[PDB]
């Protein structure tokens, strides 16, 4: 049996799962492919952070049902650094009071564990029309010039089919075999260590009195570990460090773990539930490349980092979300092929600086002894490594004076192409929408209200079925009160500003233009792949 | 036979005179000449921030004076966009309640005027022993091989006199024709505006309901400018801008400016004795050079910066106090004159984003109309400016793998090199003293519990050395029971922090070194000039 | 004794001065002598186009000081076709997007004028040792079998001198009479227009939007021409084709000028200042010979172009570009006389093709009525005439199977004998580099990094040939990671590849040669006018 398929999806985690959301939600039909026969698993991954929702918001329902299917809600996270999670905090890196003062998103932060994220991808992957089949294996593939030939394996009986696919987007994980096809190396430090995680059931309302989400970094004398809350009320699991020479994986039976639990809580004695006991690696490596022909490559089989500052399943989602934009305009013609090959080059060197900014908080906060291990040329800020980081392909229209770096502090935007564009709010009449709520779907061009130029030229591109492009003037479309939209980013009343699918700025204009269509119709053309 | 003065300050503002306070606490002979026969000017200036009030309480006595001598006292200051001072507020920027809610120094915001800030601090220099020679100025001048020869003239007589100097400061003034001998461009905007100012009397108490210091931003449809209180009460002082194309400075006679008070107060009946009229320009213009070889330029000959926000007489002060720090160490022995080279190259970029500050605060509370004057790459934070600017040069051993910041958030503290040493409420046994408490006199090195090693390297040092070296170890000279000062600025209980005279870091050991005298013993050098 | 000199070079335009900036950057010293007083004159050309920055980049801080001269700043240039320059345009041809889209070259657009480009290369010209005369004429000459014997004349006084010189360069311009000492003939369409050109000043800021270059090419009903920004802010320059039979050059007084300037702006009330007046033409010639004896034809003395296509001043300078590196091997007794033969086998075909595609420009953006005096045969790309010419003679060792192409495009480089060595992003370390930036001075050879048979062999040639070679290995000295250099050029990793100091590649072996040193020393010897 054979059939034909745009793109194919082969992982059902946070990578897979969301490039067949976004996939589905913008026209293009997919298949994703995942051997577990569905997604109930371990938590592993807790919350989405701002840039994470910002590139899944665009799915309709899909942002109120990430936080609904939480159960702490919005900004109520909560960060400390403490011997164990009843002592006297450490430090204190994060609260719902530090959260709220910083308003650099139109979304806030989400706190739902995996456990609860991957169903709802699921369930808006299924809406917006992707096909989901669980219990079905990529075997194996080749490449021919216009296409994939997959083989696909039902769980159930061994039984192979055929499918046939323009692009197939290996969303493996961190073990993921499809990258060995093409021959991609993981470089890095590698295994960092040994780690045992524990999901157990205990009082937890009590210990932990007016926290909704929490995390604690615990940095004891005995060992070193964290302990995170689960969505399930009075469920808790402690990632715990161990000594591959002093002990063993086998070494960790419930009686061990329940002792785990108690110094890690800070309590003598407590009731404890051992849930499950599973051994983990706590590891550093960035693929060498990050697509292959017509494979791409996606989340955890791309880049493993360090799960200290919760970077990995937020690289995983927002590779998804960059391959689902860039894929749908080359399926439908929109694009050339090339855009595809700015994927690695804008997404690589982010997963780099991911890498390094979880190194930095794995010495920082938990064995601040070993500074050996880091890798300061890469690490930069926490804000600006989640949501500042700077892309630089030809998917993009560089600004003259451009000084090169990697990332931009998301509180000073200066509106360079290759950076996110800001959140401000607008005004459209008697209601105030972001400007993120006027980006998303298509590229869009915004200009000053002297812009018109610019937006005559825009509508003479717009007027192409090839052409994905809108228009926003300032002060007749929305109004900009306080001047922070286009006069900070540096955008004079004659300027125009075109920001892409993914909401990076891609080319500006400060002002005026001796011939504006020309301008405009050949940076619409460059950023899409077309000479 | 020729009079001989280590340091010779020409001017008596605000910048002149906080150099001899300082340079006479710290020790040094100086002399202050002023062509003014005193210091009782109609005021310009309002207000010491908290950085300035940081560098001038170092002087026994001078801080309580300061707010003594104010007739609103500690943070007692109001901040409103309005269009006449009795119109509803367009905005509001600064209340009492916002500066109490800002804990970031040991000093609170002082209201007093420039016609009160100056005798006070003329009264702690003579106090300190400085020379203070009103009615005399600076005719000419020469640098020589070993010092700098000046002329200075009486201006009751014409009498002429010589004094040899080894360093003068030029405290001038905007107009100052010192740097002209130098070579020194101004660059810059240049005037942005004319301006009139008024002073006037009025009865104050009926149209002003509280008692405090008020700063009123004015855009009347006629005009733009500002309302401010002065210290003597029922007097006011309005600052208009007005088009040198339609009117002139001739034309502001007494009862044009009476209308003018009555329309910017918004009060037609109200009875205004205009005691003062004053033509005055709204300039940006910034140095090439802040010092050419034993001369120095400190405050508004230096750096003009429009007077929105108030930093020119604030820079100045800080311009002064880096001044007498270093010249008080290279007179005495203590450090290389190569010091003084780190003069302008801290100095210097603190004025460009001050003067890139002040422009953004004109556009945005008076012209927003004239967005095109701004700086955007140099404008920052208002309290990242005021405050939180940082220092790179070779009086500063930099962090390696150094970003470039020009500023750090002051309520986000890193405690990285070239930063100033936060506050932080420490524990002197039962005293509760300020971090700041503890440094401004000498050079002072901060330890963690353990960091023993760096203690008696540090002594030894401090034996040969001809600069004192202070020592300070946590948890044993003061006490930090909320881990917020060693800890936040990232350094072990076994690392050091070597703070300069003028509270800036110079250098810091996050733990042990192999060879702690050996750094240490380099480190001191190298701050101070020595290579 | 008499004033003795290796090479005299007559006129100072561009190729003039191009000849002594690169003559004197390669150590040989040189006299240009210039009838005029100084180099200010009005401006005529505008642009230096990528090519002419590669030949004059070799020269340190020349590349810098040209941009630094002009108004406009790297790839700020827009042409566009309109009925006057506030007119709707009737096409864009080029922006800035559309060159920085082309990294076909290290170098970007420099949109400097003439009146800028000109004391620049005075400037580099001394500072690098040449003996610029103005005030000077060539007044006549003669050749003997061992040089020039040239009559100097001075214009203040009429004081005549003698120098003796190896060679003359004669850059004298398209009215130029060195030629005809030659009996050469110039050959082709000949006058195609007669031209007023008008130098003006008016407030072009509140008119044209753009701060950056620009070219307007005029199709108004009322007459044909070209508007030009100028590096002086608020002037600009237009060139006007007028009708000889039916108005003359005696008629474009003050007063019709400025409503010339009106109308091929667009602005019917506009405050024109006019500065000059200058009639022109409009020529298509092709020198003969482009050498005889030791004098050799450089810039429009050897080819006038109709200066739509702009290809006459970038021609000049790559004439005195070739002559300098090849005259410089020649004088230091570094390569046999016989190298200079080339000259004008390399150069004219090229000057051919660039009066092709400059008529071709004239009629497609200016005049579309009249396709006769299109030369099709000689037509090529834009880029291809301007940057992918080829170069066949006894200075390049050709392949085994020549095309005969007279050009390859840029994009799609092949490595082949005769061609510009292609643009390759390279890592010297960190720093990442040209290809180019690693050859301009002398002959390079690249060898892949199994090419050590090669090195060594050229390591020994070099250490007694008396012209210098550079070797570079892939392996080591710079690396190509996207391998889009060597394997592209068609070089296994035992191969090897012989540039010159032009860039144009003159040999190449794809593999190893069983006499490594054979072969390179007979393909060195042989590219350099020594024999077998
Ligand atoms: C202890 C821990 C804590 C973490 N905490 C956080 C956190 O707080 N925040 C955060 O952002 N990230 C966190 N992470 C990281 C995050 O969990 C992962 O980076 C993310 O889940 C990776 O998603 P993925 O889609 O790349 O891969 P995976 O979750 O590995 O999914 C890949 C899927 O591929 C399937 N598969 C593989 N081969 C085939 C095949 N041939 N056919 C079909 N299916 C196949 C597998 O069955 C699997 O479901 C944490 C990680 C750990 C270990
Ligand atoms: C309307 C207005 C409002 C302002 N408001 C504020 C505010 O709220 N807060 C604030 O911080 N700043 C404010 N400023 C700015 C502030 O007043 C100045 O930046 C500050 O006074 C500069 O001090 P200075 O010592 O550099 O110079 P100056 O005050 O100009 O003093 C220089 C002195 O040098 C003397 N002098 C010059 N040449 C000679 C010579 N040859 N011999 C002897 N003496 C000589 C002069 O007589 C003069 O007194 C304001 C300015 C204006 C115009
Ligand atoms: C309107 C117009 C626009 C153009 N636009 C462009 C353009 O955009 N781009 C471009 O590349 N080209 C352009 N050109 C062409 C360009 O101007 C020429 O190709 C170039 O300047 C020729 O340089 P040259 O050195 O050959 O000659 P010339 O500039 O003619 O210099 C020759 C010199 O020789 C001197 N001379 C002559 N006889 C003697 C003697 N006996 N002794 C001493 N000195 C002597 C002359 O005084 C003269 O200065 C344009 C031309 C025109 C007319
Ligand atoms: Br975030
Ligand atoms: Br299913
Ligand atoms: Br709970
Ligand atoms: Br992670
Ligand atoms: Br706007
Ligand atoms: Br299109
Ligand atoms: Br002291
Ligand atoms: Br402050
Ligand atoms: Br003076
Ligand atoms: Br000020
Ligand atoms: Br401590
Ligand atoms: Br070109
Ligand atoms: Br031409
Ligand atoms: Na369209």
């Amino acid at each position: 049996s054979v059939e034909r398929v745009p793109v194919l999806i082969v992982g059902a985690g946070y990578a897979g799962l969301s490039a067949a959301t976004l996939l589905a939600w913008r026209g293009v039909p997919c298949r994703l492919v995942e051997r577990r026969a569905s997604t109930s698993r371990l938590p592993k991954a807790h919350g989405i952070n701002r840039r994470s929702m910002e590139v899944l918001r665009v799915v309709p329902g899909l942002e109120d049902a990430l936080f609904a299917a939480s159960r702490a809600g919005a900004n109520e996270s909560t960060l400390i650094i403490a011997e164990s999670v009843t002592s006297p905090p450490i430090e204190t890196l994060v609260t719902k009071i530090s959260l709220d003062a910083t308003p650099v998103s139109p979304s806030r932060i989400c706190t739902a564990g995996q456990d609860r994220v991957e169903p709802v991808l699921l369930r808006f992957a299924r809406e917006n029309g992707a096909d989901v089949r669980f219990s079905t294996t990529l075997e194996r593939f080749s490449q021919r010039d216009d296409g994939v030939d997959a083989i696909l394996r039902d769980e159930a009986s061994g039984q192979e089919t055929t499918v046939l696919a323009d692009y197939m987007i290996a969303a493996d994980g961190a073990g993921g075999t499809i990258r060995d096809v093409g021959g991609v190396k993981m470089e890095g430090p590698g295994v960092l260590a040994d780690t045992i995680s524990v999901l157990f059931e205990a009082d937890l309302d009590s210990i932990l009195p007016g926290g909704g989400f929490a995390l604690y970094y615990l940095r004891n004398p005995a060992f070193s570990g964290a302990f995170v809350t689960c969505d399930e009320p009075n469920h808790g699991q402690i990632n715990i460090e161990y000594d591959s020479t002093r002990d063993q994986a086998s070494d960790f039976d419930e009686e061990r773990c329940e002792a785990l639990v108690r110094q890690s809580l800070g309590v003598a004695d407590l009731a404890v539930k051992i849930l499950d006991i599973r051994p983990w690696q706590m590891a550093a490596l960035l693929a060498d490349r990050m697509s292959f022909g017509r494979v791409f490559l996606a989340g955890d089989c791309a880049h493993i980092t360090p799960p200290v500052g919760g970077l990995g399943g937020q690289t995983a989602i927002q590779d998804a979300a960059d391959l689902a934009w860039k894929l749908a305009l080359v399926v439908k013609g929109q694009a050339a092929p090339t855009l595809l090959d700015s994927y690695e080059i804008e997404r690589r060197p982010v997963a780099r600086i991911a890498i390094a900014r979880s190194i930095a908080n794995y010495v920082e906060r938990l064995l601040p002894d070993r500074q050996d291990i880091r890798i300061r040329e890469d690490e930069y800020g926490l804000l600006e490594t989640a949501m500042g980081y700077r892309y630089r392909s030809d998917a993009i229209i560089a600004d003259e004076f451009d000084d090169g770096a990697c990332v931009e502090d998301p509180l000073r935007p200066s509106g360079a192409p290759g950076t996110r564009l800001a959140h401000v709010w607008l005004r459209r009449g008697e209601e105030t929408i972001s400007s993120h709520d006027l980006i998303g779907r298509d590229f869009m061009l915004f200009t000053g209200p002297d812009g018109g130029d610019w937006i005559e030229a825009a509508r003479r591109i717009a007027l192409r079925s090839k052409a994905p492009l809108g228009v926003c003037r300032l002060g007749f479309d929305v109004d900009d009160p306080e001047g922070l939209f286009l006069p900070r980013l540096r955008i004079s009343p004659e300027g125009a500003l075109l920001v892409r699918p993914d909401g990076y700025i891609a080319w500006r204009s400060r002002g005026r233009s001796p011939d504006p269509f020309a301008t405009l119709e050949a940076s619409f053309a460059r950023v899409r792949g077309f000479d």
